[PDB]
């Protein structure tokens, strides 16, 4: 009876929340770190006291490197969603200046920084993090959002050793297809490249570009200039280090299945292809989806410049929905 995941996402996406916070409502503790168009700070919610991560945006940088739509997009599925490997946006407003992502303060690692420190997983390993993104695509895909951005550089790992999906600036709400030609090189489904338009299966795709990626330590398709990448991708084979078990080289076959109506997550049982695949018999997908198995990684957990919010509005038109 999860018709009522739905019926929410749904409540939500129609009519999306907006200045569900001010900043006088936080204290600043500290700069994080440096973003795209601004700084993340740790806050202090003065009437809970729980800590967060306020990610400003400045609507005029935001504007000058073109991210509008991208920028609306996120925010607006991050305010609709509800599954726990997803980042949770807990609040949002605008001012004059700058837009307010207030997310939960996740004091975890990268997953692109875990992988390339220590060169590749476990297949152990690579099926725990595997799981998540694939209960995560099942709760994406019954909402009719295509993510079509999987990748390592776009997943933390929380304080538990979980995943948390972080950028959905390219993920589309779409019911059949698509035409956009977006994505980086190495994970482009091979339907995208030859532009006769692509749906959800592409997610699928990219789960076996991860894996790979994660049980060797490199993508299956790369190559000094795009081009070429495209080439492997549309006409090419993959290649498997011999290293790879039988069950993970017979699922990777048939998730970078370059003929989408034969890829598994894109046939009549859909996502039970891939949860009853030989790969993920250990698997326990209920125990995954509680955080009840322990994973095999915990991450260990004078220059501050004051907020300036102008008088003058800026870029109101363009962050209107905001
Ligand atoms: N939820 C969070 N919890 C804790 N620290 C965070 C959180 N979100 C961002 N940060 C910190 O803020 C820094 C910059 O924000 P970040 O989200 O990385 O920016 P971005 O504009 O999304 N670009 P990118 O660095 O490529 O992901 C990160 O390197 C973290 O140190
Ligand atoms: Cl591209």
């Amino acid at each position: 009876f999860l018709a009522k995941a739905k019926e929410d996402f749904l409540k939500k996406w129609e009519t999306p929340s907006q200045n569900t916070a001010q900043l006088d409502q936080f204290d600043r503790i500290k700069t994080l770190g440096t973003g795209s168009f601004g700084r993340v700070m740790l806050v202090k919610h003065k009437e809970s006291g729980n800590h967060y991560a306020m990610k400003i945006l400045d609507k005029q940088k935001v504007v000058k490197l073109k991210q509008i739509e991208h920028t609306l997009n996120e925010k607006r599925i991050l305010q609709a969603v509800n599954f726990p490997f997803l980042v949770k946006l807990e609040f949002s407003f605008k001012d004059n200046s700058n837009l307010y992502m207030v997310m939960e303060y996740v004091a975890g690692g990268e997953m692109f920084s875990h992988l390339r420190r220590i060169g590749r997983f476990s297949e152990p390993h690579a099926r725990f993090y595997a799981a998540q993104i694939v209960l995560t695509f099942e709760y994406l895909h019954s909402l009719d959002l295509i993510y079509r951005d999987l990748k390592p550089e776009n997943l933390l790992i929380d304080q538990q050793g979980y995943i948390q999906v972080t950028d959905f600036g390219f993920a589309k709400r779409v019911k059949g297809r698509t035409w956009t030609l977006c994505g980086t090189p190495e994970y482009l489904a091979p339907e995208i490249i030859l532009s006769k338009g692509y749906n959800k299966a592409v997610d699928w795709w990219a789960l076996g570009v991860l894996i790979y990626e994660m049980a060797a330590g490199y993508p299956p398709f790369f190559a000094d200039q795009p081009i070429q990448i495209y080439e492997k991708i549309v006409s090419g084979k993959v290649r498997f280090p011999s290293h790879f078990s039988s069950d993970l080289k017979d699922l990777l076959r048939n998730l970078l299945q370059v003929d989408l109506t034969k890829r598994f997550g894109n046939l009549k049982n859909g996502v039970n292809d891939i949860k009853n695949h030989k790969w993920f018999a250990t698997t326990d997908w209920i125990a995954i989806y509680q955080r009840k198995v322990e994973a095999p990684f915990i991450p260990k957990f004078y220059e501050e410049e004051e907020i300036r919010v102008s008088i003058n509005e800026k870029c109101g038109k363009e962050f209107t929905e905001f």
